[PDB]
């Protein structure tokens, strides 16, 4: 494939499927999630959408990821402090977990933000493409598995209000990736990247998976 | 008093009440209110915080505002956008209404924020202490009288996240109003803004219930 986006797309078709298989995310797809499962998967999200935000914002000027640079209609920090507050009460920012593989994750979005821009790119992609293609399908899954009161929070990280289309952002956001102007190199070191995003999710889940059977 | 938390709160007192008087605002207390009535509301909050927030990010780092400047702790248009998305769809932003006591209240705070940003302060401490403070309670009725699906979005706005203790939080911001620095004529507009903010709510309600009862 030519096109950065479809070299993405089909250089990291093997790992998707592999943290679709996990067991984790096979337990949720066939709505086997609990609120405790639940709770641990939203902490995770938080402690990675901040780091992965705080280096964008440390990036959107360069030219390695201007292009893509979407605060307004992709940011999740807020929207994970709103739900967060709501799963785990007022001092969640005191008792949220933070577990080994969360910060794993954590420090490779650190290192690339901070010593390999050009990468970020790749896990920006991984993480609000992803979190926006099977957002609708896990968020059904999670309320009815979850049975939720009806305090009108807890799940806003599953809705991007400043986007009207997501298969039409979708296809802008395709594009931009392709305007990135990088050495064959590069563009190799980020499809890699992109397969490290995975496997840091993989783990993740792993984890998880083994923190809840106790 | 001498202290500006305490002559802000002396000072507003009556327009406070009048403004808890309101019809609409009085049966919103009554647990009475449609999600039509709601609708509103939320569309009202949304442009004053969309206004309030512009002009206090255009004057943070002047010394009439940064004392009191608590972006994390107190933001509220991303909790409303998602709010709106659930309350409104996807396309929100093109449909909400955008009616003429919305326009005065959001045109006052442009203009305070771009001519005497000295008198931001005054709508900061309106808006957000009084948002904050009760908050928790209209949350309840809402809750009570909307029967929300169980799908955990459409009331983020009655949950400040980063904000543990109100009760704590409260007691810092006045003291960081108190450290203002002001003559005594400007200390004089601030407390008049304050009223001046207070009938602009109160102005706000009486059209949202001609609006819904005609």
């Amino acid at each position: 494939p030519q096109d950065l986006s479809e070299a993405l797309k089909e250089a990291t078709k093997e790992v998707h499927t592999q943290a679709e298989n996990a067991e984790f995310m096979r337990n949720f797809q066939k709505g086997q999630v609990t609120r405790d499962g639940f709770k641990l998967v939203m902490a995770s999200l938080y402690h990675i959408y901040v780091a992965l935000e705080e280096e964008i914002e440390r990036n959107k000027e360069s030219p390695v990821f201007a292009p893509v640079y979407f605060p307004e209609e992709l940011h999740r920090k807020a929207a994970l402090e709103q739900d967060l507050a709501f799963w785990y009460g007022p001092r969640w920012q005191e008792v949220i977990p933070y577990t080994p593989a969360m910060q794993r994750y954590v420090k490779r979005l650190h290192e690339v933000g901070r010593t390999e821009p050009e990468l970020l790119v790749a896990h920006a992609y991984t993480r609000y493409l992803g979190d926006l293609s099977g957002g609708q399908v896990l968020k059904k899954i999670a309320q009815k598995a979850l049975d939720l009161p009806s305090s009108g929070e807890g799940l806003a990280f599953f809705t991007f209000p400043n986007i009207a289309s997501a298969t039409k952002f979708k296809q802008l956001y395709r594009s931009r990736m392709n305007s990135l102007e990088m050495t064959p190199a590069v563009r190799q070191r980020v499809i890699e990247e992109a397969k490290t995003a995975f496997l840091l999710n993989i783990q993740l889940f792993e984890e998880l998976q083994e923190l809840l059977t106790h």
